[PDB]
């Protein structure tokens, strides 16, 4: 009856979301967005399985070795009060203290602290960060602090995926592509997010064309070379126009350089388009697995197409309801 | 209560290793051989995590969601007929069959049998094999094919590890190294069983100093530049002289090179060495996750130096007897 732990099996908790009772948004996306940055950056560059469970409210059996919290702590010193943020890794098999860090964040030190929580977490685990991990990092975060808090939050609504959220996320990274022309990032996850927003609803012919357009100059783009968006972009596009190798293509590409929940969901999308349900199952359960919660259930059931959990996926239908 | 599937943790087991009722050695150190490059290659090259059960006797409840089962199957159409190889891939999420394979073994034909598995392997998984696995396979497995049964032989012998089997691996390692002067490789993996054997029974001043050039010569070899073996030669032979930072370093390369249960016993050695019992515990966990059952353990308890599992392991020595 015996689990054994595996130490390279890492979750991320969430606690005390509700700082004031009450959320709350602000330190929440930055968060959200942190736990998110680590699980993929683990998961992509390392030998670690990171399971996101930021957005997963129940507690289960799993053979995680270690466990990332992050909580908010209040000193109560006075009434209404900032929080901070506590972060800390445990090792499951001991019940020791890896990493304990105190994190007052600021409405601009959001990539100061979080490089410090990189530095630490290579340290404790004992993992370089790879030079492509780095040059990624520099390419996909603003560098202009006044937009971090804006940037997170489009984030957020990204995970949540529903047409509102989107429309919310694509004016946000309007903004920031207006305030920093340079951050070429932030123009093609708009782009992303417009193409999934034109399966939502569909655009007229004149501004699918001017979409297209604007995909088209983005994917040639020298500086977003080696960077898994331009392959999400091309993977959507091709899915949208119903082309099944070219997005297979794409995304298997995408995965290659980043183990993300949302390649795992498109790699699904694709495999439901060719009409290999198995295959597909198997992708949203690796989805699931990286990112369990509302968030990924979300778009495995209603990204680009809609997809039904019962039929197309018995294993975690039946997983839901258990 | 629910524990979910992982799609991307695999485990490999054996079944009916005893074909004739009896034991049998041949096409059992084989199939073991085979199922330990097949981890290897997918713990070090994908982001999937395989923990090789073959010598593992126990069935206990996991996360994994797939199994590769190796099964001795007689066609019993006469008496002492030879068992074929099966070799399946299961799905646990749905039970379905991914792969499955039926192999007769010729005493020649290893590495093609092995090779077609590799290949089918890496349909059923969507998983491409990288440059540097080809570049590796090349040169890691003899290509003499007369040779191939006692190499597979001389490598169980390692995976058990105690002085006898050490002894005989080194013997069969010295016939190969004579029969096929240019497989480098055989070479180097003889002067690392050597320099275990020495901490076993302690060579003379005369014998070091001719194993210590020996050791010299082969590190230096341009062609087994990039393999992890020399790094494990490096870092047990440091480990010998008590150099400790030398040690760690050499065997942190070593594992990125090579995922295996071995490199991180041999990692647990050098934090038991700088006097970090807690990272020492959590290589060792590491190692019996890769690899759990009596080869693993001997390693841990007697590799090298003698470590107590009650004292430095307590998890997992908590997690045998439970």
């Amino acid at each position: 009856s015996r689990i054994l732990l595996n130490p390279r099996d890492i979750d991320i908790n969430m606690v005390n979301k509700s700082c004031n009772s009450w959320s709350s948004p602000y330190q929440l996306s930055y968060a959200i967005g942190v736990g998110d940055l680590v699980a993929t950056s683990l998961n992509t560059f390392s030998t670690f399985m990171v399971h996101d469970k930021i957005n997963y409210n129940i507690d289960e059996p799993s053979s995680s070795g270690k466990t990332l919290s992050i909580a908010f702590v209040n000193q109560r010193q006075y009434r209404a009060q900032q929080c901070f943020m506590s972060i800390k890794l445990v090792d499951n098999a001991d019940g020791s203290t890896m990493l304990d860090k105190r994190y007052v964040i600021t409405n601009g030190n959001q990539l100061a602290i979080q490089n410090d929580l990189l530095e630490s977490l290579s340290k404790a685990l004992n993992q370089p960060w790879p030079q492509r991990m780095q040059e990624t990092l520099q390419k996909i975060l603003p560098h202009r602090g006044a937009l971090l808090t804006n940037f997170y939050q489009a984030h957020d609504y990204l995970l949540h995926g529903d047409d509102k959220s989107l429309n919310r996320a694509s004016e946000l990274l309007g903004e920031i592509v207006q305030s920093s022309p340079e951050f070429t990032y932030a123009r093609a996850e708009k782009a992303l997010v417009d193409i999934v927003r034109h399966s939502q609803h569909p655009l007229d012919e004149k501004q699918l064309a001017a979409l297209n357009t604007e995909i088209d100059n983005i994917v040639t783009l020298p500086e977003l070379n080696n960077l898994s968006i331009i392959y999400q972009i091309k993977a959507v596009s091709a899915l949208v126009k119903g082309k099944t190798d070219e997005s297979y293509q794409a995304i298997n590409t995408g995965i290659d350089l980043e183990m993300s929940w949302l390649n795992y969901v498109l790699l699904g999308k694709v495999y439901e388009m060719k009409g290999m349900n198995r295959e597909a199952a198997d992708a949203y359960l690796t989805a699931f697995n990286l990112r369990p919660g509302a968030n990924t259930l979300y778009w495995i059931e209603n990204g680009i197409f809609q997809t039904s959990v019962p039929y197309v996926v018995p294993y975690l239908d039946k997983f839901l309801a258990s």
